[PDB]
C-alpha cells in the first residue's frame, strides 16, 4: 500500500562531451551561437578543471542516491527519479511526458539550487506545472526554496569549520570568508525576487553556525547582457577587501552552487585565485555537496517536510 509518485529533479544541465559545448552555449546565448575564438576558450576552460564527461555524471549521482534514500527512510510513499534540465536534454517537458507515458498521477518536483528566483526556479516550476496541465491527469507540487534547511547549513558549516581548523594560526585571526551565488540580472528586483534577502541569510547562517565574525557577500558567473546584473563580482570584491584590510586568507563558499562544475572550477579555484595568487593571500574552497550521504539526507528532508510528512 505504498504511494507511486514521481520525483522530478530539475538542474541547468552541464555538456555531455566536448562537442556539446556549441549546443550548450547556444542555448544559454538564446540561439546566438559563439564565435570561433570562444568555443575554442570553452573548450580550453574544460580541459584545464579536468574534462567535461565527470561534470554531467553528478546530477544523474544526485538524482539516483536522492531517489534511493527517500525511499529508505520512510515506508509510505515509493519515488521514481526523473532528471529535467533548461538548456540540454532531457529537456524538463520531456521529463514531464515521461513521467506521464509512465502511469505517474503525482509527482514532487526539487530545482538543485537552494534559492528561489523568479529567472531560474520559478521558471523551471512553471514549465513542468505547464507541461503536466497540457498533458492532463497529472499534477506536481514544487519545492520553490531550501537554502534554510537545517541539514543543508550545516553542511556548509561543517566544511567552514574544518578549513579555519587547517590554516595557520596568523591566517585564521587574519582571513575573510566570501559567499557567494549565480549572478542575475538586476531588474529582478522589480518584481521583488528574494533572491538576493536569500544568499544573504545563507551568508548570515553559515557564518554564524561556524563562528565566523569576518564574512562578505558576493556574485559570481553573471552572463553578458546589456542591462546590469547583481554586484559586486567576487573578483572585485576579493580585491577590494584586501585593499581596505590586508586579509592573508579568502575562503570561498559558493552556496548558491551544488555540484562541481564550470562556475566553480573555473570562476572560483581559477578567476579567485588568479586574484588571491596577485595580493599574496592564501585560497581557500570547500568541498561541494555534490552527491555526499550528508547532502542527500538534506534534501530527502527538503522533500518530505514539503509532503508534510
Ligand atoms: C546553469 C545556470 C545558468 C545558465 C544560470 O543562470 N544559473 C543559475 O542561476 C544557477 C544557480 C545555475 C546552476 N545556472
Ligand atoms: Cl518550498
Ligand atoms: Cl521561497
Ligand atoms: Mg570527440
Ligand atoms: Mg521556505
Ligand atoms: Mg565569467
Ligand atoms: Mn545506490
Ligand atoms: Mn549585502
Ligand atoms: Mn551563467
Amino acid at each position: 500500500s505504498r504511494k507511486k509518485m514521481g520525483l522530478l529533479v530539475m538542474a541547468c544541465g552541464t555538456p555531455y562531451k566536448e562537442e556539446d559545448i556549441e549546443r550548450y552555449y547556444t542555448h544559454i546565448r538564446r540561439g546566438r551561437k559563439p564565435e570561433p575564438e570562444m568555443l575554442q576558450d570553452l573548450k580550453d576552460r574544460y580541459e584545464a578543471i579536468g574534462g567535461i564527461s565527470p561534470l554531467a555524471q553528478i546530477t544523474e549521482q544526485q538524482a539516483h542516491n536522492l531517489e534511493q534514500h527517500l525511499n529508505e527512510i520512510q515506508d509510505e510513499i515509493t519515488f521514481k527519479a526523473y532528471i529535467g534540465l533548461k538548456h540540454i536534454e532531457p529537456f524538463i517537458e520531456d521529463a514531464v511526458a515521461e513521467m506521464h507515458k509512465d502511469g505517474i498521477t503525482e509527482a514532487v518536483s526539487i530545482v538543485l539550487a537552494p534559492h528561489f528566483s523568479t529567472f531560474s526556479v520559478q521558471s523551471y516550476n512553471k514549465r513542468a506545472k505547464e507541461e503536466a496541465e497540457k498533458l492532463g491527469g497529472l499534477t506536481i507540487t514544487s519545492v520553490e526554496s531550501w537554502y534554510d534547511e537545517p541539514k543543508f547549513v550545516t553542511y556548509w558549516v561543517d566544511r567552514v569549520k574544518e578549513t579555519y581548523a587547517s590554516m595557520p594560526e596568523d591566517e585564521r585571526e587574519n582571513a575573510m570568508l566570501i559567499v557567494s551565488a549565480h549572478s542575475l540580472p538586476e531588474k529582478i528586483k522589480e518584481f521583488g525576487d528574494p533572491y538576493p534577502d536569500q544568499l544573504h541569510e545563507s551568508a548570515k547562517l553559515i557564518a554564524e553556525g561556524a563562528g565566523v565574525s569576518e564574512y562578505a557577500v558576493g556574485w559570481q558567473s553573471e552572463g553578458n547582457t546589456p542591462d546590469p546584473w547583481l554586484g559586486p563580482d567576487v573578483q572585485d570584491l576579493t580585491r577590494d577587501l584586501f585593499e581596505q584590510k590586508g586579509y592573508q586568507a579568502f575562503v570561498y563558499v559558493p552556496v548558491g552552487f551544488v555540484a562541481d562544475h564550470l562556475e566553480v572550477l573555473y570562476d572560483n579555484d581559477y578567476e579567485c585565485k588568479v586574484v588571491t595568487d596577485d595580493i599574496g593571500a592564501s585560497y581557500y574552497r570547500p568541498e561541494m555537496p555534490n552527491a555526499k550521504p550528508e547532502f542527500i539526507d538534506a534534501l530527502a528532508t527538503v522533500v518530505l517536510k514539503k509532503l508534510g510528512r
